[PDB]
């Protein structure tokens, strides 16, 4: 309950540079220690000391919680916020928390009491007026930069924890939000006993006197430690002053940096007076809320108005070119049906190369703290994407197949919806594997139009004298399979038409029904494995 | 030389909202007044009456420069440095100052002493140090956020002004460093003699106390003007002081909102205590400049290594699906001058649809201040990526030609290039005609998607039987004329290939070889005339 940090000469290296040379402090209940410092002086390396995820050769020193060297029986207490605030942001502000309630506080609990520990925090951090409405972001109208705030404080708060270390939360801020949201976090240390260390950029007038304890860093020699009264009076002992009407803050950053109207000298004063069956049970309630919960982030990715227009855009474009077509003119059909395969592979496969791109930072962050483990994240963007991603091919070929006039009858139509969404998928999985891969957004959605350009020329439809050595690659081609189909399911094996009438050469083709069939499901499936194998690297 | 602004009763309004009630001031030479005010609180609205670009209805109110209503003889000695550091990425910092003083001082100098006019602001604006680095951006290494403030303080200082207006020049910026770029704008007004008007977002302890002036604002109504020394001083007189060690700015900030241990009181105490062949010549001077200076943005935009895979690939699949083909296989070759048609109307159109809209702010800004007239700053990203756009197409055409086997000879090669290139240009003239009406980039990126897919098929190759309604839109295409033409060059008017063997329904064609060059020409100037009459109502 009470977590008395007793850390001393936290020390720290990396590959040349030092972040911290000895630092030393104490942090009981009840108090309030604000870490102050220059730019890069040390502050950011040392509260990822105190949310103890910083440990090796690097970090040297021995660092206490109640007098005890660090578990995740003392973990579970520590709540580190840091600077980015990593929302989803079609959430409303409730949503966004009674998601991360039951995603993070223990299944033991019931659904309905989950639910009030994730309403408690929204009343008791000043949310009751935003709770109802969208997060947002830039882009999307949301909640203001300081409630932003307080949502990605309320995700800590849900735990109930006892160390809270916040990293730098008021950078950004208005000029009265920044001292309300430190407040609140004085109300957490004198309200209800928690041990909150926070670190600060440039603190206001009223915003430095709400502090306890302050801790002063140079760069990682601890210039000094203890309370906000006694710091402005502690170094005139040594002979320094304010020149000039300052905010005690201000006064305390420039011998921060050694600057008086002294960094060295003000150092050397500290060495003498300062001195079975429920691990699968778990598993598909991870992925029942993590499909609630990201289903409109499935929702923006698919019905975009550029993808709806895009697409109503090509249905009336297919199917005016093709206007009541004819059968017997084999090839005005082989080439709408390598338009419907030419577009329906570059559509899905370049939208879905911006999925894990995007959401690697909310992913390892939520991954790191418990609240699922990939196999469950991963599960829950794939199973998410194949309902939505389904919707606009669907809705296409229900207009371009009774304009265009195509094969009549109820099983033919089945069997070419049945052919494209199998497809669709199929690609599909081309994005997300490459996505994976290249975890880059634009490097990625190069790679996946110099692929889709390598199965477009391969697919059987602009060259039929492919080369000796090119035969190959119409085989790990995903548009040859969907084409190959397509045909068969309008035309057949020939002699419906040979019987009418160049149309044994790209009529009969070269693969079967079912080899076609069989391997827009080794697709699917080997796109997905390659897609988590990849994402097993992060 | 001395520009005294001695503006009352500055009044405003906005369609309901009023930013300013009634402000007064004087800003004398040689003096640096600082306008403080919580945010919204009218610091912006009346920064823009001392630069002049507020004027109308909304204004209300004298505002005087030497007790004289405001001219443009009085707006060139004024130089108002916004938020937005507007600077091209790829210059190094003395280009982009070089470029900006041969654009900006006037003609009538010698092109050598504009030279020292641009390098005497960079040795006295401490950019010495930088002068030959990379301006860059947040994607591009560049120099400091302290000295990307610099240049564009350079800017204004090219002219030589003597109303100096900043606008928040310091937000976003170091502890110490935006205590040098104040040190620096009181040489302005104490080793030069400028009138320097600026308003700071939070004054540090050393930022406020080297104001000469000061001017407070809460929601414009001006509740306090006159020195630094007697602001702390002067609202004692009515009971206000600090009950805390105060920055003397927090401490005001905060009257500014009425917050003490009052707003309408510090008001009322206002009213009682404080109350021919030439003008060618020019514009080809305008047009070499902007040439030379955005020449490394049409190389940046073009040779992009992810351009030049997209085009060193497509080049090694069209070179190997076509390995040595066979021009009796009819079939086999218009599929690639299909591919060849398609992918350069899509690769050109589509990159040329972020130029306008990523540089809408920096031309606004620079052609609102003279420096250029748009029909220079058409004209040079016109005949800037005419030079540029080519060297990709006519690079892959010359690797697709000889190991493709097309026809034979210097004369047929010639004419494939010329007819290339002249469509590489006529589609990308698309790109800049959609990119300059819809001045979105990611809303104007679909539409020329979706009408290059009216383009590729209505373009001929995948329907041959076309409805009577739907012929038309085949010839204001921009493919079926690169089709049409790429296809006479090779094979000709049949003849020489029905002579050896479906071979003229595409191989004889619709339109003459005339016709698809004469309409190939007529949407190289028709696109750029009407990408200039939409940028004609930026
Ligand atoms: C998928 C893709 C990748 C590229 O790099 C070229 C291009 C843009 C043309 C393309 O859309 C390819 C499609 C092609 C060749 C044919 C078509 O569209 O009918």
């Amino acid at each position: 309950f009470p977590i008395t940090l007793k850390f001393v000469d936290v020390c720290y290296r990396v590959k040349e540079r030092t972040i911290l040379s000895g630092v030393t402090g104490m942090i009981s209940p009840g108090e309030f220690m604000a870490v102050l410092g220059p730019s890069g002086s040390g502050k950011s390396t040392l509260l990822n000391a105190v949310a103890g995820r910083l440990h090796g050769s690097n970090l040297t020193g021995k660092i206490l919680i109640n007098d005890g060297k660090i578990t995740k029986q003392t973990l579970k207490r520590t709540g580190f916020v840091a600077q980015d605030d990593l929302l989803y942001p079609h959430l409303t502000v409730r949503e966004t928390l009674v998601f991360v309630a039951l995603l993070r506080l223990p299944r033991s609990l019931t659904r309905d009491v989950k639910l009030r520990a994730a309403e408690s925090v929204i009343s008791e951090l000043g949310l009751t007026k935003c709770e109802n409405t969208v997060v947002g972001n830039t882009f999307i109208r949301g909640i203001s930069g300081g409630e932003r705030k307080r949502v990605s404080i309320a995700h800590e708060l849900l735990i109930n924890p006892s160390l809270l270390v916040l990293d730098e939360p008021t950078s950004g801020l208005d000029a009265t939000a920044a001292l309300r949201l430190v407040q609140t976090l004085a109300g957490l240390a004198h309200g209800k006993g928690k041990t909150v260390v926070t670190s600060i950029h440039q603190p206001s007038s009223r915003v430095f006197q709400m502090f306890d304890t302050v801790l002063l860093l140079s760069e990682g020699k601890c210039l000094f430690v203890g309370k906000g009264r006694d710091a402005m009076a502690y170094f005139e002992s040594v002979g320094f002053s304010p020149a000039f009407p300052m905010n005690p803050a201000d006064f305390l950053l420039d011998l921060a940096n050694g600057v008086c109207q002294v960094r060295q000298t003000l150092v050397t004063a500290y060495d003498t007076l300062l001195a079975i069956t429920t691990c699968i049970a778990t598993w598909f309630s991870q992925l029942c809320i993590l499909l609630h919960r990201l289903l409109k982030e499935r929702r923006h990715e698919s019905f975009d108005l550029l993808r709806i227009f895009q697409v109503v855009a090509a249905s009336i474009l297919c199917g005016l070119m093709w206007w009541h077509s004819d059968y017997r003119d084999v090839h005005d059909r082989l080439g709408l049906l390598f338009f419907i395969s030419i577009f329906w592979g570059v559509l899905p496969s370049f939208n879905a190369v911006f999925t894990f791109p995007q959401e690697r930072a909310i992913f390892t962050r939520e991954r790191a703290s418990g609240m699922y483990t990939l196999s469950s994240y991963f599960m829950a963007h794939v199973l998410g994407s194949l309902s939505m991603e389904l919707v606009l091919p669907a809705s296409f070929l229900t207009f371009t197949y009774w304009m265009v006039y195509l094969r009549p009858g109820i099983v033919p139509f089945l069997l070419t919806l049945s052919v494209l969404l199998l497809y669709v998928l199929a690609s599909q999985g081309l994005g997300l594997a490459l996505g994976a891969a290249i975890m880059d957004a634009k490097k990625a959605s190069t790679i996946v139009t110099v692929t889709m350009l390598a199965f477009v020329l391969t697919g059987g439809y602009y060259v039929n004298k492919v080369p000796s050595g090119m035969v190959w690659m119409k085989y790990v081609s995903t548009t040859f399979y969907c084409y190959r189909l397509l045909v068969a399911i309008q035309y057949g094996s020939g002699e419906e038409i040979l019987r009418m009438l160049f149309v044994e050469e790209e009529v009969i083709g070269d693969v079967g029904m079912w080899t076609s069939v069989g391997v827009l499901f080794l697709m699917f499936f080997g796109y997905r494995v390659l897609a988590y194998l990849a994402l097993r690297r992060i």
